[PDB]
């Protein structure tokens, strides 16, 4: 086993969101995509197989899937169709995901807190908090 497996692996459902529209504005997402994406209630499926972590997000808006090794950069196409270079590390028990594109950067942190998986998305001064619980 591993810390990663015990903390994050499973199937999670979105239960609350704060400031996600404002986060998406700051990222540069256009009006129509913000409206449809902001309505979504994704499930987050996290798995581990050896060194490879997979995070899948399934919703009525888009389905995404990333697979990666901690510390090792990869190319990602986000739900809003940005082509980013991503690096994900596990720092003090928090998954830290940095996306770089067009000279810009956003950081997504995933944390266990009580029975929740808390996602914090930061773009310059703007944070969105999205709370997931086990399905
Ligand atoms: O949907 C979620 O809770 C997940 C949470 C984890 C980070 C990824 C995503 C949030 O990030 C998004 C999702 C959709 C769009 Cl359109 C943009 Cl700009 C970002």
């Amino acid at each position: 086993g591993s810390h990663m497996c015990d903390a994050f692996v499973g199937t999670w459902k979105l239960v609350s969101s704060e400031n996600f529209d404002d986060y998406m504005k700051e990222v540069g997402v256009g009006f129509a995509t913000r409206k449809v994406a902001g309505m979504a209630k994704p499930n987050m499926i996290i798995s581990v197989n050896g060194d490879v972590i997979t995070i899948k997000s399934e919703s009525t808006f888009k389905n995404t899937e990333i697979s990666f090794i901690l510390g090792q950069e990869f190319d990602e196409v986000t739900a809003d169709d940005r082509k980013v270079k991503s690096t994900i590390t596990l720092d003090g028990g928090v998954l830290v995901h940095v996306q770089k594109w067009d000279g810009k950067s956003t950081t997504i942190k995933r944390k266990r807190e009580d029975d929740k998986l808390v996602v914090e998305c930061v773009m310059k001064g703007v944070t969105s908090t999205r709370v997931y619980e086990r399905a």
